[PDB]
């Protein structure tokens, strides 16, 4: 089901199995990591000068968003939002925080289908707190560029490890998008040329997780669209333009799943097209065995009378001649 | 049977039934409540120092609402869209008083198709104005709340009482939803592997309440729409925070609408793939068991004459083999 | 067959039948009504101080309505647009008077098919000038609220009168929804149980109907759209809210209109699939006696060699055998 | 081929036969008319207060239309865009020139597919130049309104006889459109009871024509709805009225053509129904001499051992009566 | 595999075979032009007063890229969307250089499936910077123009030249629109009267390949758009009115694919119907064999009874009579 309440932190997923707090605050020259399961360990970042992402893995553990939040000075009805997974992707603004709320998929091969945690952001001062439900994630790589300082993370403000955050998470969903295209492709070929029982059941369920996607990507455009245009934590042309190329990335993911949809739009009627090939012919090889096999059972039947002479090599050989000229009517189909 | 009149009073609905006045007036210390079938009684909480809502279940007594009407200040063409309860869910701006028209829908399981009664609210001063057709709601949360001091809802004014009353008449079509998912979900799977009579026809079924609830579903967000940017009693960081944790739920609610037509739009193209390959696997019976003995029936006719000698082990071995080269062309289609 | 000249009076219509001149001159107490011939009769009631509505029956007296518009204070322009039948319904804002062309469908049950004379109206100074192309019309009860002093229409001035009519006109496509839906809700019924010859044809022409329907309330709707946010006679807080109300009832057609649509859409959908089943109804049952007396057919023919004795009841032993075997293999269908 | 050079005068429209300049200038008492062959003789109607039409009939002639480029002060661009013959019909507003770029249809009858000429109109101060492929064009409605001064042709200014030359264009539109609905009206009708081989290869057609058109008036009503909202030569008081006339009629067709192709949309899934019910009434009549003519045939086959007695009127006895029992069992399904 | 890096330059096509750099210098009486392997001797053109365009063919080589980058001042982020060549056709403003991103397609004949190449540009100053990935282009009739000083190409500036090679590129997809349009034009026809395996095939990869054009083309317009109500460099009255006519071209381009798209959007709703009529053909064939033939092979295997004597032309009197009726009731389904 669904809830109830007025507005207070409940979980609604189901990855209650993991907790840690995986902390990296750095500046320009230093970096401190740690990974533990207090609260008390880590809420002193608030009014910290120095640029910090603060990862909470494990979001069941309800009361520890709630130390986090009224401590922070997040108003109810966000807190909530965090937990409640079934939440549209959106962008909510407020005088001194952004919140952004998204999704990670992870896709199975062969066997079809797709399950997703939420993963919720919020940017505060020089703070980036992340939500996430289950262990594991695609945040490795910019862990890697903070650990042993990879290309200008180092050098730029908290904003922007937010946006290193998004397009790492757009970036894996072009891979997602990636490993789609891959498992179309060949198993679309084998709709024409191929076709049988689970062959339709394997097709509704990409229909099915195409429309999965398109309604959480659909929003995401929005998401970065009011993004790239009122701009609260400022700083612009650093920031901003590096914002577009998160959009272009974006923009791009949208009429790419437009593509596949549109595509799978008119794949099942294609289905139906080399079926009724074989149907065909499987009515020509029923039709000419009637045509051919049926009067010669039939001239044989009143010869199999048994209450004028002549016949073995006379109606025989008109058999052998009327087989020869209902063949030849048999070629203006052919 | 439709309305002829300029705009009197006139109950189109078919709850002629129950008739009952509930209201529950509160404020952040003393909370007050009672059951009467008397108006007079709940009129001088027009002008109440305290939140007051107004619950008047029944709306099929025309003189009631109608005295209601006439000493709140409501004007007569807003009444008339009270009472026709085949509206399309809008909001109205007035000077002094903000009206609402909603749906409440009743889903039947199983034994398909929906009905559905017209919740209009009434926000003036300090009073939320509610009319309802039949007894029965799905405001019990709402009246936990103020019986027991659940949540922030004493704390607040007269508008956030609506929105509360909002919160839980949303909540209810989540359920809805999540109700046609599970009616859906294992009833769509079933359509590939059982195929048959009322499999058609329960179909077309869900087609049309999905367009019922898309038409009345449409218009409640755009409800929402334009009570998020004008907002006359406004007390704004307050109350615009806690809608916008609506209109996201209204949102993720007309989208999931859409997630669903999708679906069934393309559904009805899949059974006839469940046919196709099951008329071929007819076909290919049928093919066979007449190419390998309308053959063989025909030796045994030409074998029937009775006006050479030789053959019992010597044509039945002929005739065997013959059959088996009919085994070997028949699976080049296989 | 259309038209070719500059633009002059030509009626392009098929009613040339009745001609009468129809007027109601009313007051907040007073009230007159004739019926003339005689146009000369009927024209000094442009400079009336009191409000007054002149309905012109039959406008294929093309030199009648050359009168009135000279003198009334027409434009040529406005003039032709009203003689020609085929137009698109809208509102015209000139600087004296206010244009509006509109239809009026009367519908024919059982026997399908629909037909549209064109209601044209004129508001100018004091007075509502109204045309038709025949005897017959839907606004039969707002003349008996002026004669029998109903409702506001006798207390208000002109464009009231104006409104009144409009709304008559509305009222009258919500009787022609529902006239449909019972023409749909009851005859789908007999669309999937009942399949035979005029059961396509039926459905192409109500795709018809709902397409000559559509675009006729497509622009009905936006005909109110900018009578909405401008009224030049005006009366604002007096008509606008009134107004209002149709602009409702018009909003609440146009959906209502897709509706049909949109179930009507994937309707002959529905037909393939009351087929394919009902093919392969009477594919198991021409199967079915093929796969177990086919066999048979041919033992019997091969025992119908004359040219090893044994069995009357040593191979009919074995023939139910063989038949039982084929009855067993049956039920992996069934 | 299209073309390669930067912007120069090629003609890539397949008419070089024809070759008359017209030309009519006119004030309102007098009026004169010529065909020549000489451009020297037509280039100072310039200068020439009174409004002239001048005619370019064959314009494959590439230096006689760069002539009057040069001298009438044409920017390259456009000139091209004349001779350019596949250009998107569109309307340029210049400094000191309008320009429009405008199709005409001849449609063949019985016989399908159509063919189209470019219309080229240039207003300069008082000259409407125009321009043509092949002599024929429904212009001459607009010339014997010159000749016998019929309407208002004479007594307004240039840009009146840009608009007149439009009006008249628009009709053979109407006309083109009637010329189709008869096209399917009749046609339509005997593809539900006339399924040949070439009837879905007209039925292409449509789907070919129908956005042939629609990709030419698409812009002609967007082509009128610029002209609406600029109007730089001026005097609104008499041609932006006019201009209305012929909106409301780019805008007619414009929604009858999105009439027809809705209805021709839907049109094709109407055939495969007429073929799937006369595929049943196939496979009614295939089934029932098999499923009595089948086992009929069969005991008169275990009839042909030869290797009981009794009967002659008792085995036919029982075959009379099991065979009426199959009778009864068919009207199960009829 | 995608990309994971934050922003750096690396290339992720597939052409990593040629290297060339082409630069042309000119103005009015001069023109220089030169091949080199050597980047740093295409440095100074930067500053030069005349008009220069510099070809880097073959981008693979990131060094190259670089080197250029940080002498023209260009931003890293746009540097990388030139060697990430899956990118969206866009447009970037800055106050100094002028990007753009634009696919050019190269088509294979009778084989289907087409390959893409992406062309980078760079306005500043008085350079043009183009990025190929292969050897030979869309842009030798501009090298022609260069050279023999043909049309206006040596009178205009810079940015000219950038809207020379724009023009040159958009007239190309006219070239790979009347490929694809015979490509259709003809293989549309023989899909209905020859249908086969491979057909299919081939229908469903253009659909694709369409969708691969109009996703490409469809914000390669927004290019234009975007690039005309803005012109930074500007020149005014000379390059706004020539961009019109590379914007209404790539507008037909954008009415051409969508013209496909709706002609190739229900072609297989034909192919079902060259099946369901070829189906039914089929079984006309099957029931009348079955309809005269098995009523008579039954007759004379009751006949061939062996356990009344008269007829040999007494029974195939009857024979004949039978058989007549079935050739009479056979004729009210032809």
């Amino acid at each position: 089901k669904k809830g109830l309440p007025p507005g207070t932190l409940v979980y609604t997923g189901k990855y209650r199995e993991d907790f840690e707090i995986e902390v990296m605050n750095y500046s320009i020259e230093e970096f401190r990591e740690f990974k533990t399961t207090d609260v008390e360990s880590v809420l002193p970042f608030r009014d910290s000068s120095t640029p910090t992402w603060i990862n909470i893995t494990g979001i069941h553990r309800t009361d520890v968003v709630q130390r986090v939040g009224e401590f922070f000075g997040i108003h109810p009805l966000v807190l909530e939002d965090i937990l409640n997974v079934h939440q549209r992707p959106k962008v909510e603004f407020f005088e001194n925080y952004v919140f952004i709320v998204l999704k990670m998929f992870t896709y199975d091969k062969n066997l079809h289908e797709l399950e997703s945690e939420q993963v919720s952001l919020i940017l505060t001062k020089n703070c980036v707190l992340m939500f996430q439900e289950k262990i594991g994630d695609v945040f490795d790589p910019v862990r890697e560029r903070i650990r042993y300082n990879r290309g200008i993370i180092r050098k730029k403000r908290a904003d922007y490890l937010l946006y290193s955050l998004i397009d790492a998470l757009v970036d894996d969903y072009f891979v997602l998008l990636e490993k789609i295209d891959d498992e179309i492709d060949v198993l679309e070929e084998e709709v024409l040329e191929r076709p049988e029982k689970e062959t339709v059941q394997r097709t509704h369920q990409l229909k099915r997780n195409l429309v999965e996607l398109r309604k959480t990507i659909w929003p995401l455009r929005e998401v970065l669209s009011s993004l790239y245009r009122d701009v609260p934590p400022l700083i612009e042309k650093e920031t901003v333009p590096y914002f577009r190329d998160v959009y272009d990335h974006t923009i791009q993911i949208a009429d790419t799943v437009e593509t596949f949809r549109d595509i799978v739009s008119g794949l099942l009627d294609v289905y139906l097209s080399s079926v009724s090939n074989k149907t065909n012919e499987v009515m020509k090889v029923l039709t000419i065995i009637a045509t051919i096999f049926m009067p010669l059972t039939f001239i044989a039947g009143i010869y199999g009378m048994n209450f004028w002479k002549w016949g073995y090599p006379v109606v025989l050989a008109v058999m052998g001649v009327i087989a020869v000229i209902m063949v030849v009517y048999f070629k203006k189909k052919k």
